[PDB]
């Protein structure tokens, strides 16, 4: 079995991951603040255009979620791109935890300090940039629990019925059905696909 | 203002998307269907792992919603990679639809059948395998909304109070708060952790 803690300011974001193999739990950050303000940020040393998440309520939340098997992840636009191959080693772990930050991310001896006793990956799922790391987590979290109990290039179209709809007809070789034909059409669509859309898959 | 629609199987999925610049609405593919099984797919031409679902449902769905100023968004790992200058330009559209595929995806013709009428842009947030096209959605229109009303480099890290936490303790340079120093420290470390975690940023 996985089991997967997500820490969050905003755990109501997290409501889709619910729709004995996997376990999931959501906590909200600020239940290891210790002031009337529950203040999770503060200004940035050396000056910067946020605020960034304090170290010491980290450390408690993930002192309480954590150990030593545990793997962390960090979404963040400063880490490894997220892809299929991190979705089904993760897939292989016992204990998820993703940690959302807000606002110009986390402190970064939260990350440190945790790489002690833990596991600890930096990922991104993209090129763009979020509110924070709660989107990140429903997908990588996605990717992973549906793994649980031309390879290269593009999928190609698809079709189904009926044979012509709205003027537009299915390839004449899909229905005539031998698998031969079938094969090697799709394998030149998949193709001129990757090259039209996906250069870089075949750099 | 901008107006997004979203087109699912499963519209329960989108309940973060609620979490006068922008208006949200999903909608139940289902709703176009006409028989009693609400059925969305069919068998794939020539064969295929699983279903692929009918361009009829689609078509009359996207007749309703889609207009001649319609941006029409289908999520698909066959399609271009999402990035931040893709969400800047969609921020400036005044009709994002997001198309949401299950199972095998969507038969090709309502993308050609749609391109008829409107502007349609098949996407990929990365290179990962999800259930459907509905937590991609979340994430491109977090990334597109928070838009309205060594830049190529990584960020680097980022530290807040107390110096030293955990025998870990904050560069003295940022603590010592010359700009100049400061700024030549993060374009260091900035270029280090590029170097370390995405090269491909700099090929």
């Amino acid at each position: 079995m996985v089991r997967i803690d997500v820490i969050s300011i905003f755990p109501a974001y997290l409501d889709p991951i619910r729709q004995g193999i996997v376990s999931v739990e959501v906590h909200d950050l600020r239940n290891w603040t210790h002031d009337v303000h529950r203040s999770v940020d503060d200004s940035p040393y050396g000056g910067g255009p946020g605020m960034v998440m304090k170290a010491p309520v980290w450390g408690e939340a993930l002192d309480e979620i954590c150990s030593e098997e545990t793997l962390l992840v960090v979404p963040t636009p400063a880490g490894r791109l997220f892809d299929q191959r991190t979705a089904q080693r993760w897939s292989t772990e016992r204990h998820l935890v993703f940690a959302c930050g807000r606002y110009e991310g986390i402190d970064q001896r939260v990350v440190d300090d945790a790489a002690r006793r833990m596991r600890v990956e930096e990922v991104s799922i993209g090129d763009y940039v979020l509110n924070g790391g709660e989107a990140a987590t429903l997908v990588m979290v996605e990717a992973v629990v549906r793994l649980l109990p031309s390879d290269g290039l593009l999928e190609g179209p698809s079709y189904t019925r009926p044979p012509s709809w709205r003027g537009l007809d299915v390839p004449p070789v899909l229905l005539s059905g031998d698998h031969a034909k079938v094969a090697a059409w799709r394998h030149e669509q998949a193709l001129q696909r990757t090259r039209e859309r996906r250069p870089d898959l075949l750099d």
